[PDB]
């Protein structure tokens, strides 16, 4: 969540991308938010709206929070991307390689209160991606 992108709008930036390029570069503009590299990421080929609408569906128990239900699983199967840090122990966004694996399924995103200056229409927005099922 850089000083240019919010916590949500920035989440979909790396967690969402209609046309997910080479995980190698696709992890550039994103990682640019921090100095370290990510251990995993999933870019769902869909618009933020299609994601925010999922936060209004029957919530369920999230994997990252076995004691909380602040997330919601996608109702309709959509084409998403699943990448992983193929460089275990490497902390260089310059030489940080990422794996690529296409797939069409749901997605577990943690929705939370957003700022009225970024998402006026949508009340809640995704800030984390557990996985894609």
């Amino acid at each position: 969540r850089p000083p240019q992108f919010t916590r949500a709008q920035w989440f979909a930036i790396q967690h969402i991308s209609l046309n997910p390029p080479r995980c190698t570069i696709a992890m550039r503009a994103i990682n640019n938010y921090r100095w370290r590299c990510k251990n995993q990421n999933t870019f769902l080929r869909t618009t933020f709206a299609n994601v925010v609408n999922v936060c209004g569906n029957q919530s369920i128990r999230c994997p990252h929070n076995r004691t909380l239900n602040n997330c919601h699983r996608s109702r309709f199967r959509v084409p998403l991307l699943h990448c992983d840090l193929i460089n275990p122990g490497a902390q260089n966004i310059s030489n940080c390689r990422y794996a690529d694996r296409p797939g069409r399924r749901f997605y577990v995103v943690a929705c939370d209160n957003r700022d009225p200056r970024d998402s006026p229409r949508y009340p809640v927005v995704p800030v984390h991606l557990d996985t894609t099922i």
